[PDB]
């Protein structure tokens, strides 16, 4: 139901709240973009679960054994064998974080004019696909875009859609299939093993490569153990190893499920791709033997990935998120269902039904939540979706959401109650939330530093 | 009612989640004595609040700045000015922990045959008084000995007993009044500011010295802020400083309210005594400027004592313990009342009223609690009382209790639920709890290494 | 002559002391390529001064205060004001290390077909310039290419070459002047303040921008204090600030002169460029307020850059390298002159004049040095130069060298003796050094993984 | 001859010097007692090698795995088995440092009226012997008191003197033999294995117990390997294990040869003594399961004791001291010979032959060395020797020395040169050093806080 933390607290950092009118000042100073608030002016920081995790005593012991050598570091060897063992891939190239590996994959595996197909888009991923000359095709099933629809494994690829893509475009014009676990923008929704196996069989028969976005693969494995028939007695590690046996490689932002504050990598089975990846890694990241990471960080990430395989750890991680979701839902607050692995997503269309999606309800709601509570959350809606690179119009995602994203091992159920209590009160006067409009818009990944003014 | 943690987690400590059946085997291998359990086999360790506290990020930063010089360390000067500022004593001598400071005080301040009077007593404190030739006299209010009596400031000294001691023995034959805040043996009960002032004035008129056992002075200050009228507008720090203005000095276990794992100190206002204390500290502890502590530890203790002044921190510390007591009591589980600053004491006599004291109900209840929940608690009953080696009979204490002792900043309300729910479930079939018999009993310190089996 | 270390040791790093016979086996298992040695098998690792620096106690304290927020981290603001104060640039964008900042600069500041001119070049820097469409032009003084010429400020730009470039191509077709301090490829040679000013004035009159590669700017400032007249009364910090007042911005590898294991940044004065840089940093690195670094690492870099301003620190850093060069040279061992800020380069062509370049004298000398002393050095000769894949011929560089690269604050003069004495002993029977032949050669990055055997 | 450091520097702490007249001020403010100077006013701190050692990366990794439990800590178990394995004793009781264990031993093993016999006195040791009712008898051979006499194993007990003590006093009036390795006050002089074996045989035949002071046992083992015939091929660990096979237990200040900043212990073979020691440890130090130490400190000390067994580490440690000695001797500076394991001792009788021992030449010289160099050193002469507890006169040691004591793994040969250069210059005008007299004298261990004025 709701287990207690399967760990003790080793050290703490203080949290405080500043008055509402200070927060009012700060929200306008930040152009009503939560990304532009300062860390010290935030009481509970749920902007993202990326890089904000609490490390363990063992990882910190690893941090003291940083072998900082340029090549041949013990830390690189430990990371390399851990990832080979746990994920089952032949080769690994470390990168400083996820988008570093996406930069490598996209340059390596895409010829201009080709299609990349994925189970829903992601921001940095789609940007790197498109700047290397690819058209992104969404092949997640329709249901994944229906916020309130409570079905299991919403992250699953629609096989019918993949078949269609192959018939219409021809297999040789498909660069690869991008399969993310979990699917972040659908609300952290898992992909079933049955689906990964079917995708593999179908792509293999046409000679098409499959690369996983491994960023939240452990959360995903937890959902498989919990809900997919025949997996209830398998270990998280067994499930993780089987997942990747259906892929040709993966990108990974270790800043999520490897339980670290920095770090990532690219894996692949193909020797020639590994060669080419090492050539490129030196341009952007570092030598293949550290990839833009300190030795101590390769060590922390090797230790953290293995810790993530502990059943009680990942069960608690996921059920803590589910608790926040359960509380919000019992009070009538509209959310994406079912609750995903890493965050609760308020459905901004419903929270603010008096605004149109063109008035940026999600961006607005996130600002309002900050002003009323000091809790920081992130826009995951029309602003994040960016512009159509052909028409210049906003991409218009059906999912217009605001994310309360939970860092791993950082907060308690009492913090979840405080967050829930605040959101619930904002709900009582949701009609008070105003439309926003751009006053400054970056040319790509605009959500990061865009500024707004009230309409 | 109960506040959320006024901090978040910076790092975690790894623990074992072994299941009940395996816990039963560890309990058996430990001869049903919780003092013999391995730390690595315990989920939640409530054996003691001494030196088991979680430090902050700021303390851990000070841990990296240990000036390890044998004399004149910068860390000692930081510690020194912090305690002068916050306690308002003229002089300070660091010691490795509390009983090191007690050793010094009792040697400095007692002539053979003299009396030391206090509000109840603690084992190490009273030991050092007696081996320097003092006779102990309990001058706590009589209410403190009624363990079920729910009244405020139960730790207060009975001014009439103090007067009576003075009239009967003479002021010149009283070494000092030892006033402890809070009072451990009464279950962590606080002492009021009015009481501290009344005692200062009576003792001062007769030339008698007063030394505080300041080990949980911050918990004590929280009770005064919360319950003593006139202190609603005072900061914890103002209250702490006023408390000590009524003393000639103090002994301190930093391992409790200074939020550290090791450390303590001795304070006094008198120049001549400070001189004598520096002559003696070098005998047992170290220099006046390290006192048996590493430089990093004087630094962590200087930083920890200042953090302990934060209202929200100590409010949450005391209310978290109170939460555990309230929950037990609402289900009819018998406890010492009112709940103290640092622990909850189960009344094992009443909990296991089908067992006689000779069947060690507290020792047996402590073993049951570990088996059922992974929680370690401390026996504080007939076993810890020891055996009269002259007559061979048990010392038979009036309190037959299990102590649930709460380290600062280590656990959450969900851990408190694990503890409460498990004890509550045992309470519902309390008649099934079995008596214990010795299978190995040493001559001394029997509570530390004795082994038992079920009757 | 040579100052003592202006610091003492706070903690040590454990190394293997394996004997010569065992070192011969590790060298053989590594195919006689020092780049393939395991860090755990190396006594003294002079492969590189990049990211291998020892941090202080203060830096390690900042490592405990990482504010890991995704945006608005306190550590970023500390880094930001430190670089503004010390470099005197208006704006700063952090990057995970140097080549991340170079990626950004070259994309922001180059239109296809434009020229970038600099005092020699570095591989990553020049790569990013060229892939954004620039043509590189070397405008260093001709003396810089005479590797045995013992003159001051060998890194200076030839103003006449700059003028000639301007006259021939037009100012509008020059993207920027890339001025590096120190100049790595000339062996770590400094650039004078007069040169920096002369270049600022000529470029400014034509509207041309100047960006510094500031990677070893502090070593450079030490040379100006020591050798450029008029700077005897200036602090290292005054000199560093004046250097940058002659630039429009810079790229920085903190892994060199900021005394850290990871980290770098981009600076500029121009508001519009700062805006564009923040639009791009999110593509490859992270937010304008972490740039692909953990919060603790921005903190360590802010603290390290300020420590690097201490005169005694940088004096000792540069004179320790000089000590190694002086000792080699006094025994007749041929080196690049004068000795630079960060390394000594052995002339392997002259050292092994019984071998032809096709027998890889630098690669072989590097292997010998490890076998005889436990010291790892880097090949910087025909092997690192790579192979023309069009014609299949070696690129044949004029410099056939072994680089003895000195990390900051890691080694003592006795380690420098181990290195010198071992090289000196090899020099005395240099004729016994054997040529190498490939037994495995990859198509690219051949210096990283190639294996050899003796001829 | 002089090996290089068999480790790299992992982190540093800054050192600086203040002007001579600031130092002049500071020396008089400190009553001309070097113990009373502040750490931050000292440039190179050679007061003592106790607790001032640099820890390794592995020890600091152990520091992150502090298991702070009150009983059953993993850290206590690791310390316990390491000491059982390496020293060979049956039982261990941790204490916060050396004099804590001496306090226990003296209370446990001495009946009033009995004699304790040792190879030369030590300050805290003799004080704890005498306050428990023992007469100290020196049975080191005469030669150990002759400063300039260069003979091997000066720490050896004179068997003739031990035999005499037994005949004159009777074996049952001898509490135990105290055998220290090395002998600190003779200048850090080693004891031979032959001598330890002869002492064991002779004491065993009379039923007399032998307890070692293990504080510098690893330095001692190094001297045996280097100089005692038949031990040249034994490992340091084998030699350490054999040493202790001749003892009934030991006291240990881990702050020396266990390479830590705090910590110690008491070992013994006898079960009944172990029982009694645990009873006493709770009075002064803590529970037998932590002994006044944080878990992380038991861990660091377990790791450090094992590191100390590495041949190259202890060889370098000892030869670095020998280098300082060689330099001083080549210049004609008078020292204790041969040079011991941990410090060079200037012979103050010879350095200041114009003063009498009653004018405290050693105390004076130490002050002078500070004023001229900023180097701190310690009095080891008439002041340290204390007063005869029968006559009230100063004990008058023949050895009137000033100690330049080297912390482990903290300084370099260049620091040793700076120290040597300074001492050598002070020597040129040694006639300038003035007599001192007490203005304040503590009643015991007076050297710690005594203050003086020039005669
Ligand atoms: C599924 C997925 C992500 O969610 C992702 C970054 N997402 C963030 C930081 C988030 O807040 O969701 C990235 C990019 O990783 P990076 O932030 O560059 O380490 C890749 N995959
Ligand atoms: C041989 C020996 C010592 O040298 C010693 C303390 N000596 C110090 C601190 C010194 O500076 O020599 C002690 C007392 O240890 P302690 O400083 O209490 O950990 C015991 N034995
Ligand atoms: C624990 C305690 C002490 C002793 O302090 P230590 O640091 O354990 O020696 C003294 N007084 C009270 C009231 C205590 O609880
Ligand atoms: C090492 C170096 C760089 C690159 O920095 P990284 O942090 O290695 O990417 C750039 N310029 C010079 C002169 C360098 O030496
Ligand atoms: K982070
Ligand atoms: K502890
Ligand atoms: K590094
Ligand atoms: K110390």
């Amino acid at each position: 139901n709701y287990p207690a933390e399967p760990f003790r607290i080793k050290s703490v950092e203080t949290v405080s709240m500043i008055p509402r009118d200070e927060r009012l000042k700060k929200m306008q100073e930040a152009g009503y973009n939560t990304f532009l608030l300062n860390s010290k002016d935030i009481y509970i920081d749920l902007l993202t679960d990326s890089g904000t995790n609490a490390m363990s005593d063992k990882q910190w012991a690893g941090m003291m054994m940083g072998d900082e050598a340029y090549a041949g570091s013990e830390n690189f060897y430990h990371l390399e064998r851990t990832v080979q063992e746990l994920f089952g891939f032949k080769h690994i190239v470390p990168t400083h974080q996820g988008r570093g590996a996406e930069n490598l994959l996209s340059q390596l595996a895409i010829k201009p004019g080709q299609y990349v197909a994925g189970n829903m888009y992601f921001t940095t991923t789609r940007y790197h696909q498109e700047k290397n000359g690819a058209v992104f095709v969404d092949i997640v099933r329709d249901e994944a875009h229906d916020a309130g629809l409570n079905i299991a494994f919403k992250g699953d690829i629609d096989l019918k859609k993949l078949q269609k893509l192959i018939d219409e475009k021809g297999a040789e014009n498909i660069a690869y299939i991008c399969l993310a676990v979990t699917v972040n923008l659908a609300g952290g929704q898992p992909v079933s093993m049955a689906n990964m196996r079917a995708v593999r069989e179908l792509t293999e028969a046409h000679g098409i490569k499959v690369f996983y976005d491994a960023t939240r693969c452990v959360e995903n494995a937890y959902f498989i153990k919990e809900q997919e028939q025949g997996f209830e007695n398998k270990s998280i590690a067994e499930i993780v190893h089987e997942m990747f046996s259906y892929a040709d490689g993966c990108t990974m932002s270790g800043k999520k499920d490897c339980l670290v504050n920095i770090g990532g990598f690219l894996c692949m089975n193909d020797d020639e791709m590994f060669s080419s990846a090492k050539e490129l890694v030196v341009v952007y990241e570092g030598m293949p033997s550290y990839g833009g990471l300190a030795g101590r960080d390769m060590e922390a990430m090797a230790i953290g990935l293995r810790e993530a395989m502990q059943y009680e750890y990942i069960e608690h991680r996921v059920k803590q998120v589910r608790y926040l979701g359960d509380k919000l839902k019992a009070a009538g607050v509209p959310i994406v269902e079912p609750v995903g692995g890493h965050a609760v997503f308020l459905d901004a269309r419903r929270f603010c039904e008096h605004l149109t999606q063109d008035e940026f309800p999600a961006q607005s709601l996130a600002a309002s939540i900050y002003v009323e509570t000091g809790v920081r959350s992130m826009e995951r809606g029309i602003i994040s979706a960016g512009r159509n690179n052909v028409t210049g119009e906003h991409h218009r995602p059906k999912l217009e959401t605001v994310r309360l994203t939970i860092p791993r091992r950082v907060y308690t159920y009492a913090h979840m109650d405080v967050v829930a209590d605040g959101i619930i009160k904002l709900y009582q006067h949701k009609e008070d939330i105003r439309g926003l409009k751009f006053i400054y818009e970056p040319k790509q990944l605009r959500f990061f530093t865009a500024r707004f003014d009230y309409i």
